[PDB]
């Protein structure tokens, strides 16, 4: 009793360790396109069906026209992370794993780097180092007549790591294959006019309206395990980690009211590993401003870690190096995941200080779960 | 294991008292009244034989007192005319304790068909909406009177011929209860922009609809004439020690995107489920949610399908499809029972979720008296 | 002698209830692609190896625009039946099992389900029941510069139905997978100009030649059995179910010739229990009138239902509550298969009373026979 | 001792012969797709899994128009075998057989014909045979403003004949696909302008820069050996054959000087079967004049082919009947594949008379090698 | 499975008259004649020794006596000069019935290449069509005569190593019989807009054309000398008891995307298909077809193919295309269904004319039973 799950742990994480030491890791690209957002946005691309997939590297570069006779467009705070609106992975069972915004995704690519994901630091050295092959770029702002170049990177995971297999994905079967959807920005989603929601924008400014897409280019990259090693039973494999789910996803609620707890509740059964909050507070971003505090609470009245904002982000400075961009907050619960079982009810807890109209909270959640 | 002697024994004396007894539907009570005054009854069914269930005819004239406004009918409409149902047996027990519109829709899962419907067909012989069964003006103008009728079967046992959760009642004096709640003043009629899923009527006028008056009529369905042997009454000791239920909850906390599990409970044997996208007061076809699923623990999904696809299913069971934002699940042959609470769970991932969204669900389910 | 089969039918019946009993249905989504007909129209569908197969569902929605400057397109009979022109499965022996054209696999659903398939039937309620989710789907006329959208769907059957398993497959053998081949409609098939034939088409109008599809999605769902029962001698399986072909074939006869009996034989070895006969009369399609009579014989001239076009008509609404479009017919031998074993040979008579240039009878079957 | 292998070869040799005598050959279509090389080049293409795979035959046909205002372009010297720019397939072990370039595959289609691969000889027959179905076909020029439709076909061999097994693929486990991964032309290699390199070009001429695809289209056929024989000990299979791998791979080299000889070293392992050797002299192909000679060389200063360029050719002319474009350079050696172990390091050698600037030698082999 | 041994000992026999016999070629018959006035023959071969079959030659002289029109040789061309050909044995057996066409396109498929063709190479010595073995001119001019020469092999054994449907006529005096159907002034010439399947000319100048003459002769190839043991004769018992025979047959019926399917016979063992597609007179480059192919009843296609990829697996055994002619070669592994109609040759036609039909042609073996 109960010590069966004892075994199956040790076996898995000895398998686990005879899979990373036995098979040879491999990143090969599996599909590049080049097209018009006009034309169309939303792609399923179906990748090999080798070994262990543990996740997907994706390119995406873009040129931007701005076309407005007179007014520039700036960067909006999220910029290129919105060149891929939202990213969906279905494995060989069709079993959905990540679903979320390419703005969450990036968030998470860059807490689990800690730093800002695939940047260049700048440094005093006298050597030549430094953004030389402009991996994430984009402009900061685009001219009246002005053709902007863009390059964006992200990571979809499968595994949770290089070294844990928690997620990842057996693609053997032939016949069943995997999917991974991608929607990316048009000129509905990427330019938003003076006064409107940046959120989901990349460009912002007085010239949005006449700003376009000349294209957009997309390569994915699929990285996996292969030479997988073989025993006296066969395949030797952590089953615990092949069916166990890492996934990424975010949701959206309302009803704010000044002065008052806004709480979102954790569900039960997911082991959540990481929680962002973006406070859209009717299309505006603030610094921390516009909330007394955040929290993380086990129901029962019982907090454990409620702080004013800048305390808050001077938590997520010690995790990431710098702050996110205006409005995202971040939490860091991977040593010890929320998980309702084993601790009852939890929420996440906004107690805002001002709420504009149409006010939402956008939670994006990293989290763990059986299969079954 | 006994079991299969006491089962062989209980479907063999089910035989014999369908076969033996004689079937009879009886006005147990009739009442007319004004909501203003009134709008919840307790109506007292006869202690006679074994008791299957109660027919509730409901009639109602609306009238539209507004200057100039109309309304029309909600997705449900007559369909709430009933906004609860519930019924206590003569010891005490609880069988069913459901909304008037999950009620209507398992009479339609269970009939295949929407309940009491008549069918169009191309018949030259004058078929049709004859009788206006169930009925309901579609609009009621300013200044105009509508007259609805509505029917509910209760059920206590499952079907015609499968006595299980029926009730014996020639038993103690001890009374049934079947209380019904119905529409009032302040349920049956919404404004424009307000929530409808509890309302008949919806539009500019709503705030000057009113009941003219309300009248009911329950019938009782029963076994009479029951056959006796040796020891006594020939019964099928199961089935009447079996309660077939339908019970409705809410649940809240849906965020786009993300996996939505209401939890099944241990013992109950759940034989289907129906599950309201009450989107924040609007109700869309599918075009809010990415996908529905049944899911076990460690098992993943036996049925995760996208919108359309899972109507398709429902296409099969009632030859159309629900209303907007009305999904249905048929377990039937194989229910759903856990053993172990939440081994099994309900799902939906919406792709947008409106302010005050919640799943309103509803279950048909057999258990143990215990 | 003979009696090694009696005990044979009883331990398949056996089996197949256990196997009922103690599996766990499952419905599973293996693979959905979008794409641009002028691109591609023919796609091979590898399913999972899981358990007992039971059928597939597919699900097909398109886009099709009118670029006419002028005239309009309306849907022929088929219409969204033929967003499928042929569906082809092999099972893991590569034995092919199911072989026929969209139109004919619809109607034998249709005849199945007793009902126009997946059709939300018409009644009086004030309930808003009716046709909500638009599962299958098409707009009666798509009109100069206009763009329709249609859905539809078909069951690919390998066993019979929910309850006989005669026909289904064992999908257990890694490395040996199944195929499940489709054959799409496309600019070539899809538009038929005025005076052609409509037979393939889902259009047909003054506008035909300059419809096309904005692009065509489908998504196919395993329906299969699993966490199958085991024995004593390890699986318990229905072996006579598991080793029958369940099937479905269409063929093209011509030669007709007015007042004159054209008959198609039927093979011997097969069970047909169900045949379905498409006068297509050189591209008119008309509702009885061009024909005397129908009729199965088993030869030795002996009819067992010559009946004139209505008569027969009349036996089609007892089984599927209503008519099949104009030109089709069908017959229903469930209960009685034609086995040319048992009754020597037999055939499928229609007697012409018009026969017009290039006219045809399309011959559509379903039927049992023996792996081996 | 070397006993168990001399029976492993009978037994494998029997095997094969009751496979080959026992199951039916069937070749078919897997997939067929029409694109714009403009949008994307390169498919990943998963054939089915039907039991032993013996090879793939590839239909690709484009139509190519010249926009130039005033100049033509010509084919270049491997015209429409540069349709397909490279071909790689991996097994369902994930095992990588054939990965070369299209125009090497389809010399050695040639090859392994004895003439050129499809082609129609032309005779006096006054019956009218000829080039009736334009199997492989293109125009020799496309004029300014016109538009040319080309054909054409690859082998992409598993099986290294239709009688040999050797190098065929055992296709049975379910969720573990096989992958045809092709890159096709597009607008940047299949146009060369005057002066430039047109070894992967299709034509070249100074209309190029003009030239652009209207569209490709690939058909996909598989050709496979059904109905596998089964035996006491199951299937019978011949170890040996479907435990090899039969390839094709091409590398480059370069450091070529006028008179002194250039020598391409062998590896070790490999059994190779032919070699081809293409002498691009920097952008230039010519017949012959730019070398002294070729041979092959055990090292220990020993030629067993040391011939003049004619002379070379003669050879190749009793292999092919014909000469192979300018500057291809054909080896046999299929009797007594070249082995470095049982023959000390070998080398294939070119004595070039003229060397111009960034010349190379692009070399092509055929071979059998061991899985394990 | 006494049949081991009896293949084994059929085996073994004919490598011993292999070695032990001799072959010979030898005129049997030549004739010369005017078409108005006979154009059916019978020809009595020599009864001697294993006959492995005959080599017809037939030339002709056609006169375009129309006054101002020309005519062009139809694809068929000299392969016409025979219409039909059909062989009885001295045991009254039929062996090939086909017609000159299907005959040529076989001894084509057989030959792997053009039957008696002159390929065309760079060698400056002056090899090339020298002798004009199978001739004919492009066109006929009005007012002129052209020569025309044909020659075709009508088979018994199956090749000169394999004895399979070889006749013994050293045997009886019973007569064997080689029907030979000639061309004549109204199949040879199609006018303008008319059928030309069976002609040898079509042109304006058509109904004008006439032969002056046509003469053919046949040599006759046996096995003499024919080797003696214990018993006697050393012979192939299965072999000289096989049949191998060409005939041909004509279906109609078809209709634009429906399967076409001419089912094989059983008991038959099918060496090879030939199906040309007569579409109402018009003979297309495979565009009126969507796809051919083989299939068995419950186990779908063996070789679903576009035309021009049907067309490429021909270019492997011929060496050129394959037009409206389309072939399948079968011979490693012969269609032999057990069951009538198990296995169908199939045509699924993309544009079907008035008049449309196939014309199947077969090879096969049977025994004599």
């Amino acid at each position: 009793a109960a010590l069966r799950n004892q075994q199956a742990m040790a076996a898995n994480l000895q398998a686990r360790q005879i899979v990373l030491q036995q098979s040879y890791p491999v990143i090969q690209q599996v599909e590049t396109q080049t097209f018009d957002p006009a034309n169309r946005s939303v792609f399923d691309v179906t990748p090999a069906n080798v070994g262990i997939v543990k996740g997907f590297l994706v390119k995406v570069t873009a040129a931007i026209t701005n076309n407005h006779a007179t007014e520039a467009v700036a960067l909006t705070d999220f910029g290129p992370a919105n060149l891929v609106q939202r990213v969906i992975y279905y494995d060989p069972d069709n079993q959905r794993h990540t679903e979320t915004s390419g703005w969450h995704l990036h968030f998470v690519n860059t807490a689990k780097q800690g730093a800002p994901f695939l940047s260049s630091m700048v440094t005093d050295s006298p050597i030549k180092y430094g953004d030389v092959m402009n991996v994430i770029d984009a402009p900061a702002t685009i001219a009246a007549g002005a053709t902007g170049e863009l390059t964006m990177y992200y990571w979809v995971p499968l595994a949770y790591s290089e070294t844990d297999l928690t997620g990842a994905v057996l693609a053997n079967v032939p016949q069943s294959k995997q999917r991974l959807k991608l929607e990316f920005a048009n000129n509905n989603t990427a330019f938003a006019a003076v006064g409107a929601n940046p959120l989901e924008a990349i460009y912002q400014g007085a010239g949005a309206a006449d700003c376009e897409f000349e294209e957009i280019s997309y390569t994915v990259y699929q990285s996996y395990l292969d030479q997988l090693p073989v025993g006296q039973n066969g395949y030797i494999l952590p089953l615990i980690d092949l069916s166990t789910l890492y996934n990424l996803e975010n949701s959206a609620q309302a009803g704010l009211t000044p002065n008052v707890d806004f709480v979102v509740q954790y569900a039960n059964l997911y082991r959540y590993l990481s929680t962002i909050a973006v406070f859209d507070n009717g299309g505006s971003f603030n610094a921390g401003t516009d909330i007394n505090y955040l929290s993380q609470r086990t129901a029962n009245f019982s907090d454990t870690r409620k702080l004013d904002p800048k305390t808050w982000a001077a938590q997520t400075r010690r995790r990431i190096a710098t702050d996110f961009p205006k409005g995202v907050y971040y939490c860091d619960n991977r040593d010890k995941p929320i998980y309702t079982l084993q601790y009852g009810n939890v929420g996440f807890v906004v107690n805002p200080k001002t709420v504009n109209q149409n006010a939402r909270l956008l939670m994006g959640y990293e989290y763990f779960t059986s299969r079954t």
